[PDB]
DNA sequence: TATGAACCGTACTGTCGTCTGCGGCCTTTGATTATCAATTAAAGCGTTCTACGGCGTTTTTGATCGCTCAACTGTGCGAGCTAGATCTCA
DNA sequence: TATGAGATCTAGCTCGCACAGTTGAGCGATCAAAAACGCCGTAGAACGCTTTAATTGATAATCAAAGGCCGCAGACGACAGTACGGTTCA
């Protein structure tokens, strides 16, 4: 669990939530981290397909146009 | 930009990336934050529909199954 | 409708079908052609992400590695 | 090899490809043929589950909802 | 949450678990219930495709093939 | 057969089934129980690998990512 | 990874509450026989679009070079994670 | 509407995110020889179309069976409250 809980809680709060449960925060944390991992994997596959070793923003933006 | 860059960089690195550009990190940050905001909004609408004011984990888990 | 109907009908026949409706054949034709177009499009985006303009088998296998 | 190569090449061309390798055409051919076989099999099982022996469009459209 | 927790806990116990967390029991409960709902839906689609209104064991056994 | 039939029947009913055969209920029961046993076993092996003896929800959530 | 150590947080015994399970009768739906049209297979026709090169040529993909740029030490001020009290919904 | 349940708030104690050069490396460039795709006219093997004709999938109606619903005795899942073996800290 690399992602911190507090900023995500602040996200849910900024979304319009009066009160936010810790379970919701941790859940959204694990979910967002999961999506991050998947998108990262796709971007890596893309960059590796592009003959490059460094992950650029292009790889992320292209990998994100395929769910998740 | 509520989400920090370093942990996300650690995510991309743990995914199998030898080197990661800062632009990629910031991009993935904005993307994850966007998804977070949207999902949070949906969960808020669900919980508000459920007669509750506090966002519980069920609201999140149900909201993510609406993408 | 780029794809011919008869070979696809022969595919359904080779699958184990005693009798095959024409509606089923044309339907499967439109479906397979649709899938083909989608996969081709994805492979094109992948190759275009690369330094190439020509679509190679790698692009096809990678686009099919992320589903139609 | 039930499927012809040329129409599929024309499909890739209609997708927006300037130049297309033969390997890509044959690969996409084998892939589309594979999917065709799988969907056909599923549709056959579907119709066989029913009181019919003939494969109708309904069976295909229902079998394709299994990816 | 239609499914009870205790029998599932007994399942995990019969699997070879010395001690079982309640979170694990509830998790496996919701998961198994989810799978049950999905399989039930598929079986319903199957029986409705078969021109019948009653869900028979055939529909379940065929719906569980997805897999 | 650790799992009860009635709640599963209520699941199939909640899925949209007008009428449900008892054979279908028992079948889905045995299926869900089977999946439960397999997933439980996998989770047990997972927890046994992690240096813990107690099965937590994490082990289940990781075991279900094998299907 | 090994030594403990404080503390979650289980297994536990036992009690209460609900839920299943089951046999009752009934109502509806499941196959089943029989009829009858829908339609799909089989063959044979004509015509098209396949597959196959031969060359001309766009396009790769080699190799080598500055060159931005990401990783990686160390630092300070920021940021989250925690513990406890108070209330606000659940 | 009564009560745990639990989320917000306050404060502070760390924790790791942010940052600034430094060093080294992967990246985009520059042409360049060569794989390799496109073009296109040719021979031919297909797809398509169509009528014969029989197998089939509906329709209709009668029969039997098989869930649904109701209600009851008994099973067992849920729920505190308490010693402790286990987990996750250091
Ligand atoms: C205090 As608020 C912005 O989470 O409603
Ligand atoms: C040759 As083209 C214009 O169909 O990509
Ligand atoms: C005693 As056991 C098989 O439930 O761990």
């Amino acid at each position: 669990m690399e992602l911190p809980i507090a900023p995500i809680g602040r996200i849910i709060k900024d979304a319009g939530a009066e009160r936010v449960s810790d379970d919701a925060r941790i859940t959204l944390a694990k979910i967002l981290e999961e999506m991050g991992r998947d998108i990262a994997s796709e971007a890596i596959k893309l960059a590796r397909h592009a003959g490059r070793k460094t992950i650029k923003a292009e790889d992320i933006e292209l990998a994100v146009r395929r769910f998740k």
